[PDB]
């Protein structure tokens, strides 16, 4: 202790306050031991231009299979949404069709079996989402943003974080952001249907003005 008080919140996740009635949540699933996508399965674009203003039906094998490499030795099965350090989400058919539910634009579904760690398909019915209508968008200007954690599109500390909705199409409801692979955008309609489906389990942090949080 000893930095006295740094004039800085603790972020908001505030309906009722002024501005905003829908907040914006950076989209992460709450699974460590369900382990993440260490290394890219076979027919995989490059990291970073998964979700580059391209879509991948023509990259990534449709209805092919895909497997976890083990880069680490344990973690367990899939979970509803598979997390991972690139710029792809992987979801389950249910949540898939919660997500369809809510008629979000911009998504696109590749189907594959999963293979997990331990190389058994245990996600027949689960399908890669790829968020498009992305171009560059982030602002670098007033998001306060430390990048490469691994590469250049890899942002680790963040104190502040302003919507990209600036180059992106605001009515999205969920889009990711350009300068990270990880930052998939979500308004609070899509993980409060999440909530009320009783999904295994997410990870919210703000995207508006996401103070210290690693995504």
């Amino acid at each position: 202790m000893g930095s006295s008080h740094h004039h800085h919140h603790h972020s908001s996740g505030l309906v009722p306050r002024g501005s905003h009635m829908v907040k914006y949540f950076v989209f992460k699933v709450m699974a460590e031991e369900a382990g993440y996508i260490e290394k890219l399965p076979n027919g995989s674009p490059t990291d970073w231009k998964f979700h580059e203003g391209i879509s991948l039906a023509k990259d990534f094998p449709v209805g092919g299979e895909v497997s976890f490499s083990k880069n680490y030795p344990d973690n367990r099965n899939l979970y509803d949404f598979q997390p991972n350090i690139m710029s792809n989400l992987l979801v389950s058919g249910r949540a898939r069709k919660l997500i369809e539910s809510l008629g979000v634009t911009n998504a696109e579904w590749l189907p594959v079996a999963i293979k997990d760690h331990q190389g058994k398909v245990v996600g027949p019915d689960y399908a890669f989402l790829n968020l498009l209508g992305a171009e560059d968008a982030i602002d670098m200007e007033r998001s306060e943003y430390e990048m490469d954690s691994l590469e250049k599109d890899q942002i680790g500390n963040i104190d502040a974080l302003a919507l990209d909705t600036s180059a992106i199409r605001p009515d999205a409801k969920m889009f990711r952001c350009t300068k990270e692979r990880r930052l998939i955008l979500i308004r609070e309609d899509v993980h409060a249907a999440f909530e009320q489906a009783g999904l295994t389990g997410f990870k919210v942090y703000e995207a508006e003005g996401w103070d210290g949080l690693e995504l």
